[PDB]
């Protein structure tokens, strides 16, 4: 059971709830400190004092003073008039991630909403009622959250088997009476960064597994090509260049290739090469490379940088998930706080950063593909991994194209956290566009699975084309089995698409890294 | 019947074939000049002389010499090994546009393919057999076209009711015997810019109607706000600044507002304002604006620039549609041409340009929305077009958000025609990425319908909130009726999403501009 | 010599002549007469205190402020002063001249209602070398830049000399010129246009075309050094198969450039050589001969053609803008004052964003051709990285490739500007073009490409002597080579390259290589 207390929620906890449909539970302490705030706040609204969103207009119309007899109407008109989202609907797991992040915010107890709101949100999550949330509309997350707030009052639509069906039917069809929004209940449900923070959570969490899976195949590839282990020696990171991420990647690469009979140690290389030099010449030509190319050597540096960015992103997400990103806010014997904790800038940046990081992750992946496919760079393999007669057969030559195309496509994605456009009169003169940032990262993450899919296939192909299967380390054989369990070796050439999408979906499921855990005890960082 | 002769095909012709399922016909002259080339070429391949793609490997493996006894195998392995496309599948109309562009290329008669290939392509089009083409893979269009070439040989998949179903079943299920690829038939089917040129055609064609529809609502808006006609007077464009597009927009704006009882002439404004000035003061404050803001005045300039870009794009598309974008090429008593007319740079640029143009089109649209929604800029209308008690009701305040978000999202889309990444060894060291460019433009075009949808609704709303319906010109009333026929006036506020998507889909169908044609005889440029 | 600025026939080339080579400018008597007459009629209407934007009303959002004609000079003068708020680097002499030239031509069209004296002053400044100190930043597309120019017209602001800004007043006294006094609508007319982006973009587009030519020139030399196929440039493959204007031109320049080459090979020879290399026995055999070459040496017409097309479009747009009444409000005899927005630089803003993209790709192509010759696996028989002595010990051009590769990456970080409108001035300027930013972006890629091309010219020339293929070069290729070798010596032992590269880059920025061909061959390049 995932505890949603607005204090200890983690990115992984969110994923379990969103992807694995884990049960959520609001702690009595949270549900209790929520009723209290609600009790005091409610006594404050009875005195018809000025409170944004409770007894005033919304946004620029805050100058419009509204009397307390319009309690339910105000909150409702808001939710209905802001449910103006467009574009595609978020997937079931994405929608759940969003609802979880909102509940956790209210569960912190500073939103002064009735306990039943937290309860009802937790019910939808625990009962499988997913709001149909359109992806576009948020300026960083009113509209997306307005469609959520709708389902609670029996309006809008829910996501049933891929399509949106009126909340009304679904609710009555489940024996649930829609709620009625009281003072500041409508505003609290839609006033925050739950859309970007929810989606962001799923993306960063998955981004991390993609780095681990990038490491896994990169490892298989280095063994199949007989690369040097020198680049990953602890002294070069832990001691010489202590970037957290770099150390982690270097550590995973050493563990993944551990016990390989194909990789070479610097000592052996240096000795093999020295044995190849004649002493009567000042400058000789050797066919041996003491170091391999950047793509098979600078892995710790590049992927480590990626990790560092994903670590910083998860950090900001963790802080945000457990924050009172709502407005206005309530405290003990303190004036009602009128700020802007609904501003997603901290996450908008975080995700724009993740987009850049992941894009470089893909760049690196695609070049390794290029490296194994080019006969002048493969270090001994046949052109484009062709088994039979090259020319007549192209092998993986055609498979490289979609991977190269994706690197270019990912590069056309620009940062969104700086594209603020003034609206609502000029009240919202500076916004973050964070949900666009989150969606950008999601896309590059998705495209990276396709690039990686091509790499996983090329590697396995290079393995049984060089006949180096029996030399692969335990983790290397684990990865190889996992690919063949899905796609067989490439004899004559054939329709590639199905094979790529097959390995791609598996990658998005963490099928690899899951195979390493189940067939070793490599504990991957 | 649309004539596909590789010489006279137009962008609109393509749309009719793609969107309206118009019948296609290959002229006897084309089918005849095709058999001839085929006859001579075939006698050239019999002598087992070096011919790229016919008796050699593909791409970098061109050094692999292949004997003529491998005729069918070569072309086949190619189509199968390059069908490595990923991502979503193109829509039925997009796929048809692509097939049409390919057929038209071969119909030019320089590809030396058997007439039956042109015939079979024309059959799929005329019979409703649409190839399931994945959107990603092309480096600018092998993979996308490889999935097409597949269906002709009974492999791959076809697009049936939204999903991909094996070509085999569908073919046998229609009484069609799959073809067998001969010398250079596989290469010719996949070696060109048909993907980007096909999709590009649909996008530019629709882009032009979007400009016309931007003009239509912009016109309704200018009448509803009582704007000045001065900005559109012919002297200011035809004479002072003769940019083709600017003249066209200025001309459409004069025709659209024609006979309006709400707009003001400069003479009247100047007179009204002069009447408002006291003669005893050197500098007075007036509540009258002799000119309106840029968004309601610089329409000819901005939209005209858009038009110019779309005119140049259509031009390049027209030239390309009718070109032999295939390789190698055949001529009369001339060596076999070995060039690179498969390089989509001319279209890659054209579409990157369209992306920028359309993005500015949206920028302008959204600001007009902002203008009508802000009480300090509306020129007399209520805040956010609220009918009842503002504050209590937000009116269109929430509807502005998705439009503002879209301008920002469109801005995150970067040019693709410059993101070339070297592949296939280094044989393809400079590519165009044109299909990504086409897809970029498509997206901004799609987002523009949503922005425009919000504007069309705001305008109609501003009309019956100011009670200026009886003053609207004939075209203005035409547009207004068309909006209300879909969405009623906004009394109390309510769920906006359905209304926006409703006007959005209509916009993508050209429902407006169709209404102007049917309810006037405004001939819009 | 002298160029005629009649607001009707000015060309991008004429603008460059006035700007780059100090060509004398001359406003025709017909234009002066149209100006004098428009001014007299316009004056007669402004003299009646009727409302006219910027003449008897406030500016921008403050148009609601009605101003009496008794304030005629002050109004125009406060405008030019308060709007001279540009920041950043000052444009060079040639850029500032093109700007003033474009402004003079606009007013010379006759619909600005300016006194002929202003037309006279601007032309005086140009013909006498009085260059305004124009800050690059600060226009939204071009008030700030033009206001700094208008300033020097009234003895204020700064003039540029020796690269430093010098108080205008001093300069005018040191030349006998007496400052003007802005009258009705004169301050507004001087700053309310697209002269900033239009003048600058003209220089850029003109140079972009010369850069296209010089790219074709070096590409032709390279193709001959590595003995590529002439087949990709056969007329029938463009003029007939794919008639894209720019594509036809490039294909033609390449054919003219390689005419008379003993190094290039024809498709016929290739296949014959390839068939005699084939042995009747095996079905699939390996050959070391390439019937076709990499895209970088075969898709030149398609790619450079596209760049050309884009440039032809921008030059066309620029030509119309140069001869346009991009000002507001406007006077048309027998008509009410035109109140519009011809000051909006969207059309040019777009054009320049396109040139930036186009030139960026031109640079990508050059970059990969450099890579082509430096890679022993792709150079077709040349030594690694063009090392003449012992490799490893010497790197040759290994390091020269980096500044070029690094520049391709930099050009790709430059995004379109024409779509970046930010509402200002009380939402009155709610949609702008940022065209001058677009034009400076283009200038930047242009500038960067000269560096990429410089490394390519050095590499090609080096590839020639390393392979001892000088005697087989066509007439044009020998000219190109000697032009390079006249600046930089062949690369023997490794040496400092930075100076060798900046030397050829400068030669490229001034059309040196395009001139070598004009003076050494009978070739006419498109
Ligand atoms: N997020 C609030 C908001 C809600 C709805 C709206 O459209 C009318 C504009 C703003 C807020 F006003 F920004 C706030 O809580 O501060
Ligand atoms: N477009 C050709 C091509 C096809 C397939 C391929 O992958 C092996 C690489 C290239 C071409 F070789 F580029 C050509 O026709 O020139
Ligand atoms: N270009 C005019 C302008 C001048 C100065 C200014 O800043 C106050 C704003 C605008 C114009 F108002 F745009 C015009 O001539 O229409």
């Amino acid at each position: 059971p995932v505890s949603v207390d607005g204090e200890t929620l983690t990115v992984e906890a969110v994923r379990r709830v969103a992807e694995e449909r884990a049960t959520v539970d609001v702690p009595a302490e949270s549900i209790a400190k929520a009723q209290k705030s609600r009790e005091i706040f409610e006594g404050i609204a009875e005195q018809n004092i000025p409170i944004y969103g409770v007894t005033t207009g919304y946004g620029e119309m805050i100058y419009m003073q509204v009397d307390k007899s319009k309690e339910v109407e105000l909150q409702t008109n808001l939710v209905r008039s802001h449910s103006a989202g467009v574009g595609p609907l978020f997937a079931e797991d994405e929608a759940r991630a969003i609802v979880a992040a909102r509940l956790n915010t209210l569960a912190k107890g500073h939103s002064a909403v009735r306990p039943i709101i937290l309860e009802r949100l937790a019910q939808y999550l625990n009962e499988g009622i997913t709001p149909a949330i359109p992806e576009i509309g948020s300026l960083g997350d009113l509209a997306p959250l307005s469609h959520v707030a709708s389902t609670l009052i029996g309006e809008g639509y829910v996501l049933r088997d891929g399509r949106p069906v009126e909340t009304a039917q679904v609710l009555a069809e489940r024996g649930i009476e829609p709620l009625e929004l009281r003072f500041k209940e409508g505003l609290a449900l839609i006033n925050g960064t739950s859309g970007m923070t929810g989606l962001g959570s799923l993306v960063v969490g998955r981004a991390l597994e993609q780095a681990q899976q990038a490491e896994i195949v990169t490892a298989l590839l280095i063994e199949a090509v007989r690369g040097s282990t020198s680049p990953f020696l602890a002294e070069g990171h832990d001691i010489a260049r202590p970037h957290e991420g770099q150390i982690d990647t270097a550590a995973n690469m050493r563990a993944l290739m551990r016990g390989s009979g194909l990789t070479v140690e610097h000592a052996d290389l240096r000795r093999e090469l020295q044995k190849d030099k004649e002493a009567g010449k000042d400058v000789q030509r050797s066919e041996i490379y003491l170091q391999k190319a950047y793509s098979l050597r600078a892995i710790p540096q590049v992927v480590g940088a990626v990790r560092d960015t994903l670590y910083h992103a998860r950090h900001k997400l963790r802080i945000e998930l457990n924050s009172a990103n709502d407005n206005p806010l309530f405290f003990e014997g303190k004036e009602i706080f009128h700020g802007a904790n609904f501003h997603g800038q901290p996450i908008a940046f975080a995700m724009d950063f993740v987009t850049i990081a992941l894009t470089q992750l893909g760049v690196l992946a695609e070049r390794q593909i290029n490296r194994v496919l080019n006969r002048h760079l493969s270090y001994g393999l046949p052109e484009f991994l062709v088994s039979g007669d090259p020319g007549l057969h192209s092998g993986f030559a055609g498979a490289q194209y979609p991977a190269t195309a994706l690197v270019a496509e990912n590069r056309t994605i620009g940062p969104a956290s700086t594209q603020s456009v003034p609206s609502n009169g000029d009240n919202q003169d500076v916004v973050s566009m964070g949900l666009i940032s989150a969606r950008n990262a999601r896309r590059v993450l998705s495209n990276n699975n396709k690039i990686l899919a091509v790499e996983y296939l090329a590697a396995a192909q290079a393995v049984d084309i060089s006949g180096r299967f029996d030399g692969l380390s335990p983790a290397a054989k684990a990865t190889y089995e996992a690919v063949r369990r899905l796609v067989p070796t490439l004899g004559v050439d054939r329709y590639m698409a199905d094979d790529i999408e097959l390995v791609a979906d598996a990658l998005s499921r963490g099928e690899f890294l899951r195979a390493i855990a189940r067939e070793t005890d490599i504990q991957l960082r």
